[PDB]
């Protein structure tokens, strides 16, 4: 009997699970290139011919155009992961991947399902203590550690050439923008901008304590530089006021005419006017400026932008100190913010102002600069990221190396905890703990090295030796990330093994896809 | 002759009736795998590319685009299952199609149709009687009876995993809202809100006893974190009124240019200033704030919220003890709520509001988190069906035991009520009793046990050992479902068999198809 | 640049063998479930609406419309191991799919395929020997354990219901036929002809020390019934005949129409003489007989078929001691054969000459009856088997237990033989001891048992009593393979194991699939 509709497609037991599980492990398999210092780029080229060419896990995902649902939802993981942790996205897909596969060989058994699943939910839960247990508790604080943390994120990456710089500009800006509170730290990202110019070198790119807004002093009479500036911030458009309430001046007389003409005149004027007396010599307006404006702003030596972004306004307040101001009628001295230096540069080209100097800015801007277009737009993401897990160390105050020694510890530790259950979900368990050797096993493998020689070194050296011994891909050979300073925050192997681990004991229950005709 | 339209189909008869039957026979075997701790889940795939991964009976049956009319019957029975009781979507199905595979038999022997109804609205009716009567009628707020209520109705979902956890938010949400009136408990499920926001682990998700509102503080300004909030609730919108009436300035004098701008202006600060006044530091609008109003909102330190869902805010009063007000004129400081804590937040990125700490507040909040979207939208409707059936025991105050337990008391009884009418609806009496062992069985089936020898076991043991005994999917063995825990509510067995009936009857009574070409 | 044409198809490295184990693992995992005692069988009906239901593996495989070249590769398998056993044709098969699923998770680990390919080598030659170990040897002669082969090569097929039956005419058949050189034994199954009508049920199938041809007495007036026939074998048609050399008879005088009208007649007359004059009163000629001989030979009583089929005329002779002559001229009393009844008989209502009664017949036939035609072929094939696998214990007085107790004690055996190489052909020769165990386990797997159960049962007992222990499918536990006289030929396992092996090295050795556009 014809129940689903001619088109529908549909695959039940086993095959819905050789199938969901292949497209998972096939995205795994295509990106876990790319992992590692020693992982390479892939470029991306969509219907309308944008390209992408980036290093990014989440990023790759996101914009290449998956089908099979499967596929799409080990996307789910690398975009939580890169939203919670920063880094790891490659990480948490690739562990994924790994993960059904070997839960596979575990349902090719014939172990029920749900064995699978409530051994693997064992194995993430113990997991976690782990980390939670051999994480190193750091000083949310200390520079050396957060130095670390940036370069070795920005390593594998285009950029890496450059990691000494953008690691320290990354990490001066988080510093700044960081509010203390409870001696715990909570860092918003909204108070960093990336301002980004292609010219010059990556080497070339920098930190404006301050913001750098690309827009033009409105009016060319008007000074391009201004020292010890007053900035004062309005977003009420500086022209002639209209009631909400409809009006219409209803002309009588031809005197009328002129009195009414003037009468706009002086509002435009004392606005221009009360500006002045506050002793403000940059204004920045979130709306419009008229030229009659304008002309008493320029005669009045007051350098002003108008028509400037939101989220600019905002910025410029943190920097600056200045206090946004809805009407220019309530503007006052108290309002007016400091800068060391405000100034239209042009860049490429471009102009551009530039508010720098301010005495203890509450929001900061990196200016990345580069040879080309797509250079500044993939170094960008490095910085992102490098921010982001800058950020999560100075909030979370724990940090782990890397090398795949935290893969490697848990893959020893959770197979120890294995025989501690035993029964059918014994093995699930040991098979939890053996895909997470896709980690170390992949960065080996990127860098072109004998990936059994590799695991079977590292693993003994490291239970020798200790935690913090992992993979060294440059120098091929086990070695103390601890030492070397290649470290990594405690988040993101704890996003990482939360995403993959839910994501694939969801896959691993379906038993029964059913896909309707596009 | 030509009667009826080209292209039209048409059936009578056994034609008509094999046809029907099978549809929802083929419609339940589908949901059937779905069923117990040990049954697994479905991926569907829309028209759209859309996913949803799921265990539930009725979003399958209600995502799945059926074409067969008898199918299409069957989605009726799985969703009135879910509105009513919640948990028992798939078992009310499934004994549909049993019902109805059972009656074809009789078919075949040919008895009439009306003689096989007139057997299954007998049984039906008996067994509610029974049902009644072997009910445990345990009192409503028992929290371990309704723990154990909850956490049976996590179990064989994907959030299994943390069903303890789950348990207890549920719980606790539904005795918060709940409210009693002469001796009798009545739950809105309304008062219970579920935010979902990706990142960390379903493990990390908690109850707010308050509300988690998804937006913003409207001014950069205004405070972050208010501690012994006094919050107003205000739905009229924070802007410059305008009459019904229309009405139009007629501007005369150009004095008056000014003279209405500047009333404008008094009239939007005079509504801060009143809200100022009454004491409040937290207010959230419904509608929109202007800027003028978020600028003078801000000098008085008052965090602000602007366009906040109806809903919201009427589960911020309900929490919170604020009384919605209309005009910012009419509000009072009896008109403002009480939160210990209002702070806006980052959650994977994204903004958020929590109004925690409050009193005994009427309604509240689960926060949901997960590794993937998928996994919390698969949490939330475990989440969903587990607070529904805590209301079901908290209204009902009956419980009964799971495991095939009711089925399998129900068969033996209901069999011997047919020994007693006798005659020819003695046959569908007691293939009714029959027909209602596909639940035991399904259970045993899902879990990959012997049907037919743990059939035999359970009967057996449960005529020994009495009610309690139905089947442990886990041990694979019969067990004391009451003494385990494995528990559900009234509701949940007699909806069930209520809805199944009158579906399997009218289809049933179904002896000619007439349908018209799409 | 444009190497190849467009619509080539190429795949490389892990794809080309993902694609090409899947592809016979997947081929695999469909014959499979025909495997054992409780397998099942399979209709294939082909572009043409004809129709094939059979548990023969080597029959599917060959039947089947495969487009992978992978799957292609795994007839041979089927086939190569029909030729020569008989049965194991689903067993090779299932094994070879099993040898590349364990050669996969070695791919996986970076293992170069070098290693893993000459580590089943070693695995392969060292099985064979093993093989040749624990072979039991048996007089090739001895009706005993001829009878259990025969009855255990029948069971797990349709004509099961009669395996004591069949196998008594297997056994009875091939002995008879088989020919014993010097202490050796050896046999031509072309002198085992297979006749099929259906009729009756397969209960009244029977073996004939004789011949059963589908063929008429040729004249009405001929016996219908002789006695002790002297039976006379003729390859010349009886007809006028003609010389080589082209020849025409020239006419010059009315008396020669006649003249040589009348010679020809002698010529006719003179050939049925001389027949007649040997003393034989049953006749069969290859070729066709004039209606003048018919005519002669009925006047004689002699009864006559003519236009016998080649193949036919050989097994007459082998079955009556007659010698086939070329020509009428020399054939003499020497020449004639015997049958102690030689009759016309109808079979479902068509004629057939029977010749039965032979003293030492040396080419025999099996009649088979049955319900339908498809019930009779697959009995047919049924008896196909049964008689090859008499005939491999008659050649080889070796024998084995089956029930999976040889692969069991190959992977006990192949495992330690691991230890003693060591090194990475450790990892792949305990791969290959590995997957031997589909046989016991989908063995369980299709009786519905357990087969995670039942494997370590199996091998815990094996370990414990010996290499007679194999699973007892139909009483659901391990047990003594020798004793339930449950045993099949050696040469069934030692083929299987070369076929599987041989092949699934050569598919791991490949890492280019090249195929052009069909």
């Amino acid at each position: 009997v014809v129940i689903l509709p001619e088109g529908t497609q549909r695959y039940v037991g086993r095959d819905a699970q050789r199938l969901n599980i292949l497209a998972a492990r096939i995205i795994a398999e295509t990106v876990r290139t790319t992992l590692g210092p020693k992982g390479m780029d892939k470029m991306l080229v969509d219907s309308l011919g944008d390209i992408v060419v980036t290093n990014d896990g989440a990023t790759i995902l996101d914009k290449i155009d998956l089908q099979h649902p499967a596929a799409k939802m080990m996307v789910e993981v690398a975009k939580t992961q890169d939203k919670e942790a920063g880094d790891g996205t490659t990480t948490a897909v690739v562990i994924a991947g790994e993960l059904l596969r070997k839960a596979e060989e575990l349902l090719d058994q014939n172990i029920h399902p749900s064995i699978i699943t409530k051994g693997y939910a064992l194995a993430a839960e113990k997991a976690q203590e782990i980390l939670d247990e051999i994480a190193i508790r750091v000083d949310p604080d200390d520079e050396e550690t957060l130095l670390k943390i940036a370069a070795t994120s920005i390593t594998g990456k285009n950029a890496e050439s450059h990691k000494e710089l953008l690691a320290k500009l990354a990490v001066e800006a988080v510093k700044q923008v960081a509010e203390k509170k409870d001696g715990k730290y909570v860092v918003d990202l909204d108070n960093i901008k990336f301002e980004k110019k292609a010219g010059e070198g990556v080497e070339e790119s920098e930190l404006v304590r301050g913001v750098v807004i690309d827009k033009e002093v409105v009016h060319p009479r008007m000074p391009k530089r201004v020292e010890n500036a007053k900035i004062a911030l309005i977003n009420e458009a500086l022209e002639v006021k209209k009631t909400e309430t409809d009006a219409k001046i209803n002309i009588t007389s031809p005197d009328q005419l002129m009195s009414f003409l003037e009468q706009e005149e002086k509002m435009l004027k004392d606005m221009v006017d009360h500006i002045a007396q506050t002793g403000a010599n940059v204004v920045f307006v979130q709306k419009g400026i008229d030229d009659l404006a304008q002309h008493y702003l320029a005669k009045y030596g007051i350098m002003a932008v108008r028509r400037v972004k939101k989220s600019d306004m905002e910025k410029l307040a943190k920097a600056t100190g200045a206090k946004i101001v809805t009407n220019v009628k309530d503007l006052t001295p108290e309002d007016l913010g400091y800068a060391e230096v405000v100034e239209e540069r042009k860049l490429a080209g471009e102009n551009m102002i530039f508010v720098e100097g301010c005495k203890n800015p509450k929001a900061v801007t990196i200016l990345i600069r580069g040879g080309t277009e797509h250079v500044i737009d993939e170094v960008e993401r490095a910085l992102e990221d490098a921010v982001k897990v800058v950020k999560d160390v100075m909030e979370d105050g724990a940090v782990l190396p890397a090398g795949g020694a935290p893969e490697i510890e848990l893959a020893i530790r959770l197979d120890e905890y294995a025989k501690q259950v035993g029964g059918k979900e014994a093995l699930a368990i040991e098979n939890f703990a053996d895909a997470l050797k896709i980690i170390p096993k992949t960065l080996a493998e990127n860098a072109g090295l004998d990936t059994v020689e590799m695991l079977v070194k590292v693993i003994s050296e490291h239970k020798n030796r200790g935690l913090g011994i992992g993979i060294d891909v440059f120098e091929g050979k086990p070695a103390d990330m601890l030492e070397k300073g290649i470290i990594e925050p405690l988040r993101v192997k704890k996003q990482a093994i939360k995403s993959a681990s839910e994501a694939a004991i969801m896959i691993l229950r379906i038993d029964d896809v059913i896909a309707a005709k596009a």
